[PDB]
This record gives C-alpha cells, structure tokens and sequence, in this order.
C-alpha cells in the first residue's frame, strides 16, 4: 500500500493537462516561484513589450500559477525569457497577485542564488557576475563564493531617486498621512507606521494591508507617479510601513502593501533601493555605509550607497541590496480540463 | 539556456537534504496536500494514538509543509497510515495552521477522488467503497464512477448530533450572540452572519476571520464540549458562519473559521454533517431529502440525512456528503538544513 501511494509520485496525467514545473524559494520569507516550462515562448525586442505580451495572452496561467489553490494571496513567480540586451544572460518578467510585475529585489537575490547553487554559471570566488535585463532596465547581480557555495547575494539596481519628498495627503478613514515618495526600480510611498498607530509587527498584518492599500488608492487618485522614460513603469507599486528595528543592530524595518493588498515578507530589495535614495539625499547615510533592514518577520537585507548619478532631471544613487535565498521546491503543477477553479480564485 | 533551465527539473539536492514528496489537490477550492514519502512510520494501536504521536515528535514538518513558504496560513494536509481497524483499508490524520487535525470532509472527498483517478483501488461501477480509519472513527467513502471516470465523491460520516441548541453567549466587543453547537465528525458552533452584521462573501474574509475567532474562544472558555467516547475529540474546532444562499437550488451558505484563524474554502463537510444533525433535530428535513450548501467562494457540496441512530445519550444521524476534487500539482518540498525558515513561519 504504502508502495501504490509513494508511486502515486510516478502518476502521470492524461496528455490533455496542462503541466508547468517550477523551482520554488524564499528570500527571507519571501517566495519565487521560477516557471521551468510549460509557457510558450515570449516575443518582444524590449522586456516592456514582453511583459505586455504576457498581460494581454497569458494571464489565465499567471492566475493559475500565483492564486489559491495552487499559489496564495501573497505568491510571487518570475518568467526567465531570452536577454534583449547585448549583455545579459537573460530576461525577466515578474508576477504576483494582480499581474505580470516590474523589478523585485528578493527575487533577483533567488533567481543569483539558484544560478550558482544549481550550476546554471560556473560558481567564479570571490565574486561571479550576472546580468539579468529587469522590466526596470539592466540589474547586475554579485554572488559572493566561497569553496564553491553561495554565502551572500547582492545586486546593484537601476538608478535609484528621490520623486517627492515630506508630502501630506488626506486618507479617507484614516486622516492626515506624511509620506516620501521615492524609486527603486518600482515606485514607493514610505510612511511612519508608528506616526500612524501601527507597529510594523504580524499582530498589525490587517491592519497594514487596510491603511497600506488606502494610502495606496489615495496617492494614486492625487499624485502624476511620472517615470522618466516609460509610461508603463509610472505608477505607484506600493506602501511601505517604516517601523523602529527589533535588533540592535538593524536600522530600521519596513512592511511593503503592494499588488491587490500583497504583504512582502522581505524587507523589500526595491524598497530598501528607494529608501537608500531618501536617506542620501537627507544626507543621513553616506556613500559605502552599509545598513540592515527588517521584516514585519525579522528577516534582514543589507543596503550600501555604491555610487551617486543623474536619472532624466533627478539626483540619483545605484544601490546595493545583500540578501540570501533557500529553494524550499521542485513543483509539478498539473490543470485537469474538468477543473472549474483551473485559473484559481482570490481571497484576502 | 532553455534547456539549462528545463533542466533545473532534474536538479537534485545533496544527500542532507530533507525530501517530502506530496500531491495538492483542492476541493471545492480548499486544498488537500497529501503526503506520499518522507515521514517515518506512525506507531499506534489507533488512529488517536497515532495523531498523538506525530503532534509529540513531527510537528516541525508540520509546520514545514503547512506553514509558509512551502504552504499558507489557509493550507491542509493528510498523513496516510496503515489501517487499524479490521475491515478500513487505510487510516489517516489530518493536518492544518494549527496542528495536527481529527475528521475532515473536504479531505475524505479528495482521498476518494485520488484513490480511483490514481488507481490505488480498483474502479468498480456504479459505485467503489473505501474504508477510512479517521481520528472520529469509521468513515466510508461511495465514489460514483462511470466509464472508468470519476463522478462524484461520498462520504457516509460519523454519527452526528446536536449537543447544545438556542444557546447565547457574550462575546467581548461584539455582544450577544445566538448559537447551535453540532458535532459532524468536529464540533462547531453555528451563527447566523446577517444578524451579526456580516455577509459570507469574500468582501466580508477579515471580519469573519476575526469575529469567528472570538465566538470560538469565547465558547471554548465557557462550554463544555465533550465527545461521549474520547477525551481527545472533546474541543471546539471552528465557528460556522450561516449565510443566504447565491443561487436558486441553494439551501444556504457556510463559512468555517477553524485552527489559528484558518478559513475553509469549502462548505466543509463536517460542518454540512453537523449542520444536517441541526436541521433533522428541528424537524426542517428528513431522510433522504439532498440539499445544497454554498462556501465563501460559492462552491458547493450536498448533503443527506442516510438513517437515524444513536450515539451516547444522544439522538444521531449519518450523515452522506457529495462533491468532487481535482489533482493541482505533484510536489517534492526540499529542506535545506541551511534555510533558517526551514520549518515555515505564520502571518494571517
Ligand atoms: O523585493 C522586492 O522588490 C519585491 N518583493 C516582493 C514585492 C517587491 O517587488
Ligand atoms: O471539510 C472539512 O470538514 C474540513 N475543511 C477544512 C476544515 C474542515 O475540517
């Protein structure tokens, strides 16, 4: 018997199922769920064109694939594609709860991670390079080796900049809120959760998704989020809670309220991006300073100023994010035709 | 590269790495990940001794498959074990948020469907019997097949009675609430959410989490709750939500807040065998009369009174629950003994 049910892992479908493998992590809590195969091929001369393309052709599977039952309310995936750029080694478009997404830091952090660990690059010590062309625009990712295992991921992100600084805006059933609103390779108003009356803590989770995804509305509805060179990249991502840090330690923690009311269990790698972009240009971190950001779980990212720059007409600062990841899966997920949820459901 | 990355399916972990093999299938949406390998052996004369076991020694890896990032806070599980009964052909303990679980229908419904789909027994017509040792007692599974297919699946549960009617209790910062407390292989108390404000749609998901989790700690500490035979069984599961139905044939709509806020995506089926102990004892169906009862995402199961008996001091009845499962993924959840989330982590 217990023979019949282990060679139930041996079971194959009928030829009609859909079958998409994956390679699941978490970056500090924080999972990707890296497709395999069982996508067709993704046309597009830019990353921009194929994230439409994928928008407008294959959002039943990005459901499929990110929603209840065969992902949840706060899963994260990334489509690898050919790179479009003369140096990258390859393409990316990310998706979450509400679509086929932009730059995400802890899912670069996986993607270096599995690169070396599972020898798709051969593992150069100290240091192998990846280039990876992002939604945002090129990422460059610095493995960190050591007799040939992964001890640390870094990436330096696309330029980095302050948008609108110390901004007030009435939240209805909320009130008064202060925020900056900066980039990271994604769009972010940062607020004070303890300004607020929150705590950047799990006892706060509804709380933060609530008054996160109000800020959210309420930004959007008043603010122009104008990305310099591309319409499709102007737009809010999210809200980002900045808590006092648990650990001694640590500068500071944030929670990131993104998507359809997505809760980032990281500290957010386009997050701590923007956030370095406001602490510079307050003059309140310098160049080469290293700093640790939390969780709303306690988990950590490194953030370091590598270099200052000029985006369109901003000040700007290329970033470093550090972090880790661990694959936690190998996923065989299978659609029956008779299936009535086959592209899944939505609740939070 | 493509292939590079195809490849990464065939990926294999070092030898120190923890395997556990599963297949995920949803019921009504509410998922069933279903344990084929990785567990040891589960000592125990009966099912109760067994799920005393692995809540003593395995719940780590209960919590590593339930728990983000390999599951969600709303994720289910089966441990498959040999059967202790003369006549069942296997026994299980169920898994959740919270722990280690007794009876559940959406589950049985699931190991049904995958029982014959797989072909783990043989696919008799019109109907194949499945014997089921379950922490409740006996449970026997009718699957409806036709061509070789699957239909539908039934359970015949375990006696199922009223053990409190027309009760009212005072529930900090809600007030008074009316209440019927059923066992249908669990024990839940049923509300009605109109009269208390709320609808069971997903519009309503925090509040019923929320107010469920109040009802049920409030009847914890004020009733007692005592299974005739076990002391084991003698606790309040969940809160059952009672909604107005969506669609014509409808009798009426569930929502189940169990575990550590855990939601069921399904009607739940040991709350619709409960919910028939509730409307045989006031007179409001007979035996033989199938209704329709609705989830939170407007899935449905039926149910049916089979027969009267008896079950301690108390008038019973057996209940019969329809539905019908799909297969969603074949999964190999990987433990690096580096991940520091190894055994998951809860938001909710
Ligand atoms: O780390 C990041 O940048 C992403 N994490 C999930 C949401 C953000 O895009
Ligand atoms: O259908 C059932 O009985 C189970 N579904 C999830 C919670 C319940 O135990």
């Amino acid at each position: 018997m217990f023979k019949k049910l282990e060679n139930l892992e041996k079971w194959e479908p009928p030829k009609d199922w859909m079958v998409i493998k994956t390679l699941d992590t978490h970056t500090a809590g924080e999972p990707l769920r890296i497709i395999l195969s069982g996508f067709p091929e993704i046309p597009g001369k830019t990353i921009l064109e194929k994230r439409r393309y994928l928008m407008e052709n294959l959002d039943h599977l990005r459901k499929a694939l990110m929603w209840e039952p065969r992902g949840h309310a706060d899963m994260y995936g990334a489509i690898i594609t050919e790179p479009v750029s003369e140096e990258a080694d390859f393409g990316v478009i990310f998706m979450h709860n509400e679509g086929y997404s932009t730059m995400c830091g802890h899912a670069t952090i996986a993607l270096g991670k599995v690169a070396v660990e599972c020898g798709l690059v051969e593992a150069k010590e100290p240091i192998t390079e990846i280039k990876m062309d992002s939604p945002a625009g090129l990422i460059k990712i610095y493995v960190k080796v050591r007799d040939g295992k992964v001890e640390k991921v870094y990436f330096h992100n696309v330029p980095s900049f302050v948008l609108f600084k110390d901004e007030t805006i009435n939240v209805p059933g909320i009130g008064e809120v202060k925020y900056d609103l900066a980039y990271g390779g994604a769009f972010y108003a940062f607020v004070n959760a303890e300004e607020i009356g929150l705590k950047c803590t799990p006892e706060y989770y509804r709380q933060l998704i609530d008054v996160g995804m109000k800020i959210k509305r309420a930004i959007m509805s008043e603010k122009e989020i104008r990305h310099p060179f591309e319409e499709d990249l102007s737009f809010l991502y999210g809200t980002i809670f900045i808590g006092e840090p648990e650990d001694e330690n640590s500068h500071s923690r944030h929670v990131c309220i993104f998507a359809d009311g997505e809760v980032d269990r990281s500290p957010t790698g386009t997050g701590v991006s923007a956030r370095l972009a406001i602490l510079y240009e307050k003059g309140e971190i310098d160049i080469g300073e290293e700093i640790t950001i939390e969780s709303i779980i306690g988990t950590k990212f490194t953030g370091k100023v590598v270099e200052e720059t000029r985006y369109g007409l901003y000040r700007a600062i290329i970033p470093e994010v550090g972090g880790n990841a661990y694959i936690v899966a190998k996923n065989t997920f299978l659609i029956d035709p008779q299936d009535p949820l086959k592209y899944g459901f939505f609740l939070r």
